[PDB]
């Protein structure tokens, strides 16, 4: 509780490959943890342009930014100081599939963000090397306890270019680097959105909005 402030910053650096195209990309945000709300300024600093839909990235670029209500278990704000990592498949309809991982980290009043991120078998003629999605819908993320962590799936959907949605499954581990309490199961609805972005998506800014609930 002590450690979690009403306003939070962000620090993050991502590598990662898409079809073995190699890219690196750093990030400083502001976030709200009780409010479910963040923000962060990202930049691409190798690899770019990038020559994939920037919005396959964006769930990638953490739940201690999420409302929670006082009658679910919050596993996220338990685990700081120390922090926690997941691990994270997704697998779209077409084949193609990331995988990702994240370090959470906790300096002062800054979380610090490793991640690594690797998509592969996106074909050339689909909408992600076309650049054709538009955006999320929102996305309910269900979590729950197995083998003494904490996991979630979601079925989540990009709208496209011309219409009709493109679905991917998602599925993540949580583990948090020291023991905490174990939530029972819930949803998190998450609202992701691009809110601004120059000719290539070299910079972005990114909002996210989360809330839990359980009935």
């Amino acid at each position: 509780m002590s450690v979690i402030k009403p306003d939070m910053k962000i620090k993050l650096r991502m590598e990662g490959a898409v079809n073995g195209h190699p890219f690196a990309i750093e990030g400083v945000g502001l976030g709200k943890p009780f409010e479910g709300k963040q923000s962060m300024d990202l930049k691409v600093k190798e690899g770019g342009p990038l020559p994939f839909a920037y919005d396959i990235l964006t769930m990638a670029f953490n739940r201690v930014f999420a409302k929670y209500p006082e009658n679910i278990v919050d596993y996220f704000k338990q685990s700081f100081p120390e922090g926690y990592s997941w691990e994270r498949s997704m697998i779209y309809e077409d084949g193609g599939i990331c995988n990702a991982t994240n370090d959470i980290t906790l300096d002062g009043d800054c979380y610090i963000c490793e991640i690594r991120f690797d998509g592969v078998n996106f074909p050339a003629n689909g909408p992600v090397m076309q650049k054709r999605t538009v955006k999320w819908e929102l996305s309910t993320e269900k979590l729950y306890v197995r083998d003494g962590v904490l996991k979630s799936d979601g079925n989540y959907a990009l709208s496209l270019e011309g219409g009709g949605h493109y679905r991917c499954d998602f599925k993540t581990t949580y583990k948090a680097k020291k023991v905490v309490q174990l939530p029972d199961y819930h949803s998190v609805d998450h609202h992701i959105e691009i809110i601004s972005h120059d000719k290539d998506y070299s910079n972005v800014n990114l909002h996210e909005h989360a809330e839990a609930h359980s009935e």
